[PDB]
């Protein structure tokens, strides 16, 4: 199987270099990702110029960044590999991706959706961190978190995506524990208030910040799941936007039964750990 | 009724000027959007920074650029109004807006998929053109585009959003004659190739151009009826990504009705256009 690995955070992303690592075991791996942190390049489809791609040297391994945006990624990668890739894996996204209004925005998910578009498997994985030094001292921790990338991935490399789903997003919560287990939820609707904060600069011109609260999270949905529960969500997506097509269909089982691998892989991880550390 | 209109293609766009136009005869319109192009103004919501917001007069009529993206747009429109609209018309974009690939990255849908979210009603209105000019000094195509947009935001002003539509994408074709009517279409996954042009600067370094080659559409797509039937296109949108819910309701009847308004409009003005 031949995996891309990327990320929307910087291909010098720490959060970048541990999906490498994590994917290692299921197949041949490429690493192609954004020279910057989306926060300098946009999102979408990049029209306007070309782009340029170059070797970086991450320190025990190689990668490719681009100077274009996340969506762009995957035909770049593709072109450079002279083929479409068996699955695209998008991420260690500092930060969680949960509800729509900040999956509409995300580049980690627009990598996803471009892949998906194409017709390849693809999954995005995001950690509720601020930092990543708390992550990567937690051995435990680091373990735990690619047993679930491990999971979704192979199991998704072994039995395609689940019918009716494009996209599949896992959000990390804060403390990974030996306990932790994951949960299927849809994504919530909005995750951020609308309260503008309105302050004036150092030279009285007024300036505002958007999105400072946080709205209340509903159970049963991806911000509650990670925030609230301390759980690991998965979250399956269609990009299907058309209102047209009401009756659609989901093979929902299969969606079950991944978890279900993923919280098998959890249980038997959870079990040698201690007989390990005993 | 309180109209927002913006754009993604900068405050200065005269996109944003038509649409401006043809929004007031339906209500009270205000006038907000990016100082510059969303090919310099990124696409998502701003975390990392504060934004700006300044009277810009354009002559004819002021706007407020913001320094955002078309994503934050609704959220800062909104808190200067101190309440929500009634409705937001996103355009006058200068290019087609075709095919799930595009929309996904399209700050024009991303400024509509926002107030959406917001439970806002959103149209988004874009056109296959190359520049401003031809249609500029085309009196009959404006008159039609202006049809179009009247009778679409008006439509969703007197009866509501369609149940299950989150945004209604049109999109004009290249021509705007007298025959030319709308047409209620899906939107096709993929605009552009994937193909990929390379090719070596004059230092000897390589640069690669992307979407260069246009997929050929299949018939029932948005991207068919703008670029091979010369028609408008008008696609329904829901942001419900979820894919655990299956059986969603939509008023098809309603679209339908909205359909045949707009083209009923464009007939009656077709008419009259012969000076009849």
């Amino acid at each position: 199987m031949k995996i891309l690995v990327t990320n929307d955070d910087g291909v010098h992303s720490p959060g970048l270099r541990l999906l490498y690592q994590f994917a290692l075991s299921l197949g041949d791996v490429d690493v192609v990702a954004p020279e910057s942190p989306k926060s300098a390049t946009g999102l979408g489809i990049t029209l306007h110029k070309p782009l340029r791609m170059y070797e970086v040297d991450l320190c025990g391994f190689r990668a490719i960044a681009t100077s274009g945006t996340p969506s762009d990624t995957v035909y770049l990668a593709t072109f450079g590999l002279g083929r479409k890739y068996d699955i695209v894996l998008s991420g260690i996204n500092l930060g969680d991706n949960t509800s729509l209004q900040v999956i509409l925005s995300s580049g980690t998910l627009g990598a996803a959706f471009q892949a998906a578009l194409l017709g390849i498997p693809a999954l995005a994985y995001s950690a509720y961190l601020e930092n990543w030094n708390e992550l990567l001292n937690n051995k435990e921790a680091v373990e735990i978190m690619g047993a679930v990338v491990s999971s979704t991935a192979s199991y998704v490399l072994k039995n395609g995506m689940p019918q009716g789903v494009d996209v599949i997003s896992v959000n990390f919560p804060r403390r990974l524990g030996r306990g932790v287990r994951a949960k299927l939820v849809k994504a919530a609707k909005l995750r951020y208030a609308q309260q503008v904060v309105e302050r004036v600069d150092p030279r009285g011109v007024r300036y505002y910040w958007l999105y400072g609260r946080d709205l209340a999270p509903e159970p049963e949905t991806d911000v509650y799941v990670v925030l609230k529960e301390g759980g690991i969500a998965i979250t399956p997506l269609t990009l299907n936007l058309n209102a047209v097509d009401a009756h659609r269909e989901v093979d929902m089982d299969s969606l079950n039964r991944m978890v279900e691998y993923i919280n098998a892989s959890l249980s038997k991880l959870a079990a040698a750990l201690e007989h390990h550390h005993h």
